[PDB]
């Protein structure tokens, strides 16, 4: 999938994590699944076949509530209880996924030049697909829609994956869900990672496919495998940037990152030279910050009965799905809630 925030997933050792087989195995678990980067997940994974993105008759972009109903429906269908949560802030106000956006975007024209010059129309059409924006108004589609569902979702004052971690915490999820890792640098005990983006996908020749399953990444045992301290491991965060520096420092990738932390117990006595910033960061600042961030008590975790109608008016009526497709869903969808939910 995309990364949108801080990606640590090649620095992750081995017995930090575990492959989860399929969705079935969490079975009965609450996961609270942070609504921003999910929304980014579909935005990139459910396109037209040569790679658009999926539009209603308004020419409106429908691929984030598209993953929304189905990938739900799925995880709910695996016996998953999910919720999702909301930033405090709007997408267009979110520092570093619109650096995110921008850095793959930037990336993604270079290498779409290049298959250009070289001929290979297979690759071109891979880095022509265009990366969505993810707007205020989408967000507000994508509550509406889970309200339709049942399914709850709460309102985050600040970082969404802040408090996912926080719920994870208070012991009212079982473990938090993103392509990111920022949870876990917020304290989140548990990341599950792929949740919205797992199955099997379809490669160029005929019988071929790549699986992508679920991962379990446990924070305690992560920062014992990894030899750092939590303090280490949200300086390795904002070496590679936050919403409070999106840039990061100039050069420094996460294995780079790590390296330096532990070679000097942290970023200030990093040797000057070394970290080149735009602009001056107050790094001790965002680091006590990501120890306490604001999040919240005021939330209650509830699941109500689905409602298909106001489903069909949202997905069919308003954004131009197929009936069948969405009715078919619904039929087995609302089985489902019932068995596995209650």
């Amino acid at each position: 999938g995309v990364d949108m925030g801080v990606d640590l997933k090649d620095i992750i050792p081995g017995e930090a994590k575990t492959v989860i087989e399929d969705l079935r195995i969490l079975h009965g678990k609450i996961i609270v699944i942070d609504g921003y980067n999910a929304l980014y997940q579909f935005l990139a994974a459910i396109r037209q076949p040569d790679g658009t993105p999926l539009m209603d008759n308004n020419g409106r972009i429908t691929s984030h509530l598209s993953g929304l109903f189905y990938r739900t429906i799925n995880i709910v269908e695996a016996g998953i209880k999910p919720v999702y949560v909301f930033d405090g802030k709007p997408p267009e106000l979110k520092a570093r996924e619109i650096e995110r956006r921008k850095a793959v975007k930037e990336e993604a024209a270079k290498k779409y030049e290049e298959a250009v010059q070289s001929g290979d129309l297979e690759l071109a059409r891979r880095y022509a697909m265009m990366s969505a924006k993810l707007t205020e108004e989408m967000v507000r589609d994508a509550k509406s829609l889970l309200d339709a569902m049942g399914i709850p979702w709460v309102q985050a004052p600040a970082e969404g994956e802040a408090q996912a971690a926080y719920i994870v915490k208070k012991g009212d999820a079982y473990a938090s869900a993103s392509q990111d890792y920022d949870s876990l640098l917020f304290g989140s005990p548990k990341l599950v990672r792929n949740l919205t983006i797992s199955g099997r996908r379809k490669l160029p020749r005929k019988n071929e496919y790549v699986e992508v399953k679920p991962e379990l990444i446990e924070l305690d045992k992560l920062l014992v495998q990894l030899g750092i301290t939590l303090e280490n491991l949200i300086d390795i965060g904002i070496l590679l940037g936050t919403d409070y520096n999106p840039d990061g420092f100039e050069g420094i990738g996460p294995k780079k990152a790590l390296q330096l932390v532990k070679a000097y117990g942290g970023i200030e006595k990093i040797p000057k030279p070394i970290l080149k910033s735009p602009i001056e960061v107050d790094v001790i600042a965002i680091k006590k910050y990501f120890l306490q961030p604001q999040v919240t008590d005021n939330y209650r975790i509830e699941w109500h009965t689905p409602d298909p109608d106001a489903v069909k008016r949202i997905l069919v009526d308003e954004h131009d799905f197929s009936i069948d497709r969405v009715s078919t869903a619904l039929e087995r969808y609302v089985k489902a809630f019932k068995e596995n939910i209650r």
